[PDB]
């Protein structure tokens, strides 16, 4: 397999289906990407992880910085040695926090956060190459919601030179450009003109795939889709699109609607341990009385191991108790559903019928 | 398979080895049985319990009766459907907590536990055929330590008194006299003459097996063998001998050397998600810094799916970082060594080696 190479198998509309082949092995797109921020996606084996369809998962920069140390990491063979997985990795570059942990000295060299750590394009890079990961994102700046135009456009452009700088990090260290890929983020918040700036700014450095940043900040669905609206068509078509931190599953259609191609959230997973399953007919929480005595299984068509053995009684039950087992059968459940999500979205555009998929989707879940 | 056969195929000293049939499966013994006290064995699926060798379980009367109940576990269909374990289960009979939650109003009549529960012969036994446990505990009270000689007396009176009870109560239920066994509880203290008639007792009573009651409750290793010496023999010899709530692996050898054929303990499941591992150079504390960048497995030469994959390091890491995961692995970890031990154990019998086998394990388990 080559480093990286994105083709596209079928389009319908702005949506797209097609497959990422790396070194680690191939992504089918559209993807969902289990997100696994302390070297553990919580509560499961990656076989498990694997066998709910997962194709690739979600690292961080930041936290695996903080414990056990990106040093360390690489020390002990790698992140994929490490946890076990050992197909692709995408990590984040720390970008998010410097934004949502904002314990923070911040200018144009990079972050300090505070015992004290340093971030900048160069040492997420660096960090992001001690970990191994597969796909490496650039180290940019999450502009807050809401943000005035002054502040997008001076943040926005601080970004575009941190893209910049991450681009020359990475074809710096020969082993990393050889072997991993390098995706941009674009920034702007909500403003058209800043959007293309920025895209304009990123296509001119060049990347193997391009992230909507920005977005999923508290914008809402109405906002949040208005602004993919203008902003995917502004990307290289020919490469891949990641929306990140989305998302809820109308979310998750309503932007491959609008051609993002690359998902990732911890709903599945954190949501699971709170309680909420998700079903074709909506999430419910297991926690309710209406579910202690119900012998039916979380969804009645999901395929997943969990529905095939036990009770949602059962799993109300774990749940109610704090068990363990509780968390662990909740989330293969979401990340299955959410994964077979995905496949039903990647098989409805290679038939040519996503639009309908979507409507019955939507009827049925928000009934 | 019959309702109930207990068969010896070898023997060394007081030791033996062989397997009780019953129509949810076989159990080899010497046994070792996970705890599963809220239906569940703590952060494993059933068939990772089974994967690491168990062929019994243990559930509580006590607790499952308080949550999520014992009448609306027989509505789902008992608790094997419930948790998704087919195979043999033994139940305690609530004996214990009669004891360790003293909130209590004991009487001839049985226990009222304050919410007001009651339970007595006749309630333990029939919550037990709720459950459709295979193995049906006695209801008994577990004599605290220390116990005066005229304390002791009464209380295993009482016991003796409750074990018939128990038998008739179990007897008058067709369903279950037919499909699962009961075991009788000898309790007395550290007193030979007390334990002797509590032997006769129960024997005169008649019961499928014989569990040795009232030790594992603070008494040390030392004086639990003096007990042990001269009780277990007082049991019938040609039915299965249970010691209730032992142990450590050091314990278990000795008792098994005393002529003990079953055992059940929290210690790999509880101790195991604290941090603590099981290794045949004896115990190790996971959380320990000079583990984070340890390689090796938990154990050299353990044959578990934890050990074929994971490094120290990296459990370290998981529970240090507080991770389900880690709960998960040093879980899988710790039942298998125990099943690994009871393997060694029972091989060893059969092969006429166990007392060397006994003299080579402590050697360097407490080198
Ligand atoms: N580097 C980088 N990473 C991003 C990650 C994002 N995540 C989100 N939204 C979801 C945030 N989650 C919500 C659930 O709790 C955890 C945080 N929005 C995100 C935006 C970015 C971004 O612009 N840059
Ligand atoms: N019905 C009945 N059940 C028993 C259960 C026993 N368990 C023990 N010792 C271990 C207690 N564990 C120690 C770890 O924390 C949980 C309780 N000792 C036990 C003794 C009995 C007994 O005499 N009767
Ligand atoms: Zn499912
Ligand atoms: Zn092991």
């Amino acid at each position: 397999r080559p480093r990286f190479s994105f083709s596209i198998a079928a389009r319908e509309g702005k949506a797209r289906t097609g497959t990422i082949e790396m070194k680690r092995g191939v992504i089918r797109t559209p993807a969902f990407m289990p997100v696994g921020t302390a070297a553990t996606v919580k509560a499961l084996k990656p076989e498990t992880v694997r066998a709910t369809g997962a194709d690739i998962i979600l690292g961080n920069t930041y936290h695996l910085m903080l414990r056990p140390g990106a040093e360390r990491i690489a020390k002990l063979g790698g992140l994929h040695s490490f946890m076990g997985w050992d197909r692709p990795i995408l990590t984040d570059s720390g970008g998010y926090q410097v934004m949502s942990l904002s314990l923070t000295k911040q200018s144009e060299e990079g972050v300090t956060f505070k015992s004290r750590h340093m971030l900048s394009p160069e040492r997420s890079i660096e960090i992001q190459h001690l970990l191994g990961s597969d796909i490496v994102m650039a180290f940019d700046e999450c502009t807050p919601y809401p943000a005035t135009p002054s502040r997008a456009a001076s943040s926005m452009e601080r970004s575009m030179r941190w893209a910049k700088r991450s681009r020359d990090a990475f074809d710096s260290r020969k082993e990393q450009a050889e072997n991993a890929a390098l995706f941009g983020i674009q920034q702007g918040s909500v403003f058209e003109n800043l959007r293309q700036q920025s895209a304009d700014a990123l296509a001119e450095i060049g990347f193997d795939g391009y992230a909507v940043g920005g977005l999923a900040v508290g914008e809402g669905q109405d906002e949040m889709f208005r602004v993919l609206d203008f902003s995917v068509p502004m990307l290289p078509d020919d490469k891949p699109h990641y929306l990140m931190g989305t998302g809820k599953p109308d979310d998750i259609v309503g932007a491959v609607e609008r051609g993002i191609d690359m998902f990732d959230c911890v709903l599945p997973t954190r949501s699971g341990r709170n309680g909420q399953a998700f079903t074709w007919d909506g999430p419910i929480n297991i926690r309710n009385a209406r579910f202690s005595e119900d012998l039916k299984p979380l969804d009645s068509e999901c395929h997943c191991a969990v529905c095939q053995k036990w009770s949602r009684a059962y799993i109300h039950h774990l749940i109610r108790a704090g068990e363990i087992l509780g968390a662990m059968l909740m989330t293969e459940h979401n990340i299955a559903f959410y994964q077979q999500l995905m496949q039903k979205i990647r098989d409805s555009i290679s038939e040519g019928r996503f639009s309908q998929f979507a409507q019955d989707f939507r009827a049925r879940y928000f009934a």
